C-alpha cells in the first residue's frame, strides 16, 4: 500500500503545515501538523476543556463506530517551545492520503497550553518519529507510521515541504519526479528517538564550504533552523545590521536586507536553503525589524533542521530495520 496527501502552509510565514487525516467511521477530517520530531497523533475532541478550543475542528469518539477507549491509558506530552497537552486514548481508523491503519493510537485532549487554542488552524499532531518517544501510558503506543510499515510497499516516508507553497507526504514509495539529482543517504542515530543525522558542514552564501559535523534531528514540526553559535554567528554576521536580540531572543535583521544563502551537506551532497527562506517577516506587525530564519541552538540542546532547512529538499525517512534519511535538491 501507499498515500500520499497534499500539507498546505498553515500562514504567510509558513509557520507549520497542516495535512489533512482521516478519523474514525464516518470519516471525520481534521488537519494535523506532521511533526517527524515527536511520536504522539493527538488531536482536538468532544473532551478538550471548552475555553481551551477556539475554531479548531474536533474529534468526536462517540460519533465513530469503530472508536473504542484504551481503558487506562494517558498521556502527557511537552513541546520544545514550552506548549503542551494531555488526555485519554482511543483506539479508531486513521487514514492518511488513502493509506489506512486500523487501530491506531488517537490522543484524544482534555487539557492543550495556549499556544495551540491560539492557532485555529492546527487541530492536533501527527508524531512520526519513533514509538519509543510516545508518551501513552502504562503502555507506550506506535505511530502511524509504525503501524502502516510492513503494509507499506517500501518502509519509508517523504516529505516535500514548499515554500509559500503546498507540499507533499507521501508513504511508502518514493516519488522519482519531485527530485531533480540523486539522492543522497546518511545514516539515523535512533538513540534519543529522533531522526538524528550528523550533517557534513555549511557555506554561507558563495563562501567557502567549511567541512565540520553537526549532528541534529531532521523535525518537521519546527520552523527554523537552529544550529551551534559559531555557526549562526557566522551566517548573521554577512548580513549588514543583524543582531541577537535576547528582547525579541533571537536574531534580527532590517526588513531592507537581501539575505544569504545558507548550505548544508549531506555527505559530499550540498542543499542550498535561499535566503528569502530564511526571512521570517517583521517581529511586530509594521516594524522594520525582521526575524531571522536561522537561530542559536545553543539554549535547546540539539541542533534542529527544521522547515527552513526541508522545504529545501526532497527527504526520505528511511525505516527500514536500520533506518536511514536521504536529501535531494528539488
Ligand atoms: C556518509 C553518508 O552520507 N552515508 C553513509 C551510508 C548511509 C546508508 C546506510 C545504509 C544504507 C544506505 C545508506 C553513512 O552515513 O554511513
Ligand atoms: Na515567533
Amino acid at each position: 500500500s501507499t498515500g500520499s496527501a497534499t500539507t498546505t502552509p498553515i500562514d504567510s510565514l509558513d509557520d507549520a503545515y497542516i495535512t489533512p487525516v482521516q478519523i474514525g467511521t464516518p470519516a471525520q477530517t481534521l488537519n494535523l501538523d506532521f511533526d517527524t520530531g515527536s511520536s504522539d497523533l493527538w488531536v482536538f475532541s468532544s473532551e478538550t476543556t471548552a475555553s481551551e478550543v477556539d475554531g479548531q475542528t474536533i474529534y468526536t469518539p462517540s460519533k465513530s463506530t469503530t472508536a473504542k477507549l484504551l481503558s487506562g491509558a494517558t498521556w502527557s506530552i511537552s513541546y520544545g517551545d514550552g506548549s503542551s497537552s494531555s488526555g485519554d486514548v482511543y483506539t479508531d481508523t486513521v487514514s492518511v492520503g488513502g493509506l489506512t491503519v486500523t487501530g491506531q493510537a488517537v490522543e484524544s485532549a482534555k487539557k492543550v497550553s495556549s499556544s495551540f487554542t491560539e492557532d485555529s488552524t492546527i487541530d492536533g499532531l501527527l508524531g512520526l518519529a519513533f514509538s519509543t518517544l510516545n508518551t501513552v501510558s502504562p503502555t507506550q503506543q506506535k505511530t502511524f507510521f509504525d503501524n502502516a510499515k510492513a503494509s507499506l510497499d517500501s518502509p519509508v516516508f517523504t516529505a516535500d515541504l514548499g515554500y509559500h507553497a503546498p507540499g507533499t507526504y507521501n508513504f511508502g514509495f518514493i516519488d522519482t519526479t519531485a527530485y531533480t539529482g540523486s539522492i543522497t543517504y546518511t545514516a539515523v542515530s535512533t538513540k534519543q528517538g529522533f531522526w538524528e543525522w550528523t550533517s557534513t558542514g555549511y557555506a554561507v552564501g558563495s563562501g567557502t564550504f567549511k567541512s565540520t559535523s553537526i549532528d541534529g534531528i531532521a523535525d518537521t514540526g519546527t520552523t527554523l533552523l537552529y544550529l551551534p553559535a559559531t555557526v549562526v554567528s557566522a551566517y548573521w554576521a554577512q548580513v549588514s545590521g543583524a543582531k541577537s536580540s535576547s528582547s525579541v531572543g533571537g536574531y534580527v535583521f532590517p526588513c531592507s536586507a537581501t539575505l544569504p544563502s545558507f548550505t548544508f551537506g549531506v555527505g559530499s551532497a550540498r542543499i542550498v536553503i535561499p535566503g528569502d527562506y530564511i526571512d521570517f517577516g517583521p517581529i511586530s506587525t509594521g516594524s522594520s525589524s525582521c526575524f531571522g530564519g536561522i537561530q542559536s541552538s545553543a539554549g535547546i540542546g540539539i541542533n534542529i533542521f527544521g522547515d527552513v532547512a526541508l522545504k529545501a529538499a526532497f527527504v526520505v525517512f528511511n525505516g527500514a530495520t536500520t533506518p536511514t534519511l536521504g536529501f535531494a535538491s528539488k
